[PDB]
């Protein structure tokens, strides 16, 4: 049920690595878990997972240099323009501001969450308690394994600098 | 003793093919053979191959958006400057002229050549008579799969972004 977020998170924790030499935030994790409840909101700002999400391994082709991501057919844009009334995860533009707080949601709380607020927060450590999660259910070493070959296949498909540009 | 030139050869196939989506040209692996022949001759243009037999897994570092390299220390340039008294592939520059001709040299009749003529020749299907002979002494998708494992490790270091910058 969870499974085509939790690969998501994976998935985009591996190209961040090949991309930018570090894995995804605890801010881009949640992205994810929004992307997953609400299928036509706006995702604006720290995107990454979310836009694995909605658009699997073609959105390595829509990666900026910062990492966020820009395709507006899967709503999904590195900062806010006029009108999008999306999340803002980690910026303070868009309708809702997705932030850190100490009392703010677990990633299985977020999952129950039942309607949407003008602000949002997660938990610290958001990233670490949803990768225990997933390391529970899934044997996440092969995961990754197989994603790295899937996403480097696609970045060979026309290369790394076809692929950026 | 010919172990780390074919290793260049199959290593930098499968870095380019990453890097631009295609695999390396029959006069880029003649380069490696040069560069295995004469260690001190600085080499101009198509010189992947060659950059991996003199910089190993460094060569991606140093890889212009042509996949030609530039590593002065290494006598890697992609074009000929003032004084650089080297073989250029497939260029005119340089003191030594390296093209495709149907009397050229074959992979064994290169490794064999004793001296640097005005102009070195080698045969059409350099690369295919060079992997026929690879494929014969390894099982080449083994080497394959650690090349790019081995590739990707490294990207992932810093990341593309910062490796091509």
């Amino acid at each position: 049920m969870f499974e085509k977020l939790y690969s998501a998170i994976i998935y985009s924790d591996e190209f961040k690595k090949i991309l930018l030499g570090r894995g995804v935030d605890d801010l881009e994790i949640a992205s994810a878990y929004i992307a997953f409840l609400y299928e036509d909101l706006p995702i604006i700002g720290k995107n990454l997972c979310a836009a694995f999400l909605r658009m699997g391994l073609d959105a390595v082709y829509n990666v900026m240099p910062s990492g966020k991501v820009y395709s507006p057919r899967h709503k999904l844009y590195p900062i806010s323009r006029y009108g999008i009334d999306g999340v803002c995860i980690n910026c303070d533009g868009g309708k809702i501001i997705l932030r850190i707080s100490n009392k703010g949601y677990d990633p299985e709380d977020l999952l129950e969450s039942k309607g949407l607020e003008s602000r949002i927060f997660v938990s610290k450590n958001f990233k670490k308690k949803s990768m225990e999660i997933i390391e529970k259910i899934w044997d996440v070493n092969k995961i990754r394994l197989i994603a790295r070959k899937e996403i480097l296949e696609r970045i060979s498909a026309g290369g790394i600098l076809h692929m950026i540009r």
